[PDB]
């Protein structure tokens, strides 16, 4: 009958990201706290805190720093849109995170890695299982989408300019996708010694086209990340954490 499952943290930085789940939600209770709004509820027997942060670093961080003090997660799942920097993709794929990693961050200037803050690693990194999970979670099919694992990168600025994206793509050349809160998270998370995965559908391909596109597909990488963080946690039910 019951399964013994974790309680999921589950954030996306916009309420499209975040609808979906938010639907599904049986026994839901919304709460405020710090100025975020958390849905508590269950999705498929699970229990879940679905939050909508805010676009950019800092909004995603604080927002994951108060699901783990205050509703005590066990683990954290990031998901939302992203742009494509791997050609192979398109459009409403999607990638889970193998690694997660900031692009904006640059103290090079004293020896550590592009990308990397000082007492952090360069590459922050998913747990196992939850990628595992994510990995199994592709039975997808709707009813075709592509599923990875790959580099995601993080930053604090949309990435259209085409010498934005090369000088990313040139720091960063086995970048699967792009977008503005997926580090952040998992620098919460590590601070707080908790398990995240990174989960996000490619809403554009990162560059000129990316600010319509992103308009136009972001209901769709909604609705396709949403669907594989279903999956995952299906796949978590009765389960922990290795
Ligand atoms: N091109 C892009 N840059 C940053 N974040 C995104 N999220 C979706 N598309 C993006």
């Amino acid at each position: 009958l019951y399964f013994q499952s974790m309680k999921a943290g589950i954030i996306g930085a916009m309420e499209p990201e975040v609808a979906i789940l938010k639907e599904k939600l049986t026994d839901a209770k919304s709460t405020e706290h710090a100025g975020y709004t958390f849905h508590q509820g269950q999705l498929d027997g699970s229990d879940v805190v679905i939050v909508q942060s805010g676009i950019g670093k800092v909004a995603a961080a604080l927002a994951t720093a108060i699901l783990i003090d205050r509703f005590q997660v066990d683990y954290v799942v990031n998901t939302g849109s992203a742009g494509g920097f791997d050609a192979s993709l398109k459009v409403g794929d999607i990638v889970v995170s193998s690694e997660v990693r900031y692009h904006d961050v640059d103290l090079t200037a004293f020896g550590y890695e592009i990308g990397q803050l000082p007492a952090n690693p360069a590459a922050f990194m998913p747990h196992d299982d939850l990628v595992a999970a994510a990995k199994k979670g592709i039975e997808q099919l709707s009813q075709n989408i592509k599923a990875v694992t790959g580099l995601i990168t993080t930053g604090d600025t949309f990435m259209t300019k085409e010498e934005d994206v090369a000088k990313a793509r040139a720091n960063f050349p086995t970048m699967a996708a792009v977008e503005m809160e997926g580090a952040a998270i998992a620098q919460a998370c590590l601070q707080l010694k908790t398990p995240f995965v990174v989960i996000r559908s490619l809403s554009d391909i990162a560059g000129k086209e990316s600010p319509h596109t992103f308009e136009e597909y972001l209901e769709t990488a909604a609705v396709n990340s949403s669907q594989l963080v279903l999956n995952m946690l299906g796949q978590l039910k009765g389960k922990v954490l290795s």
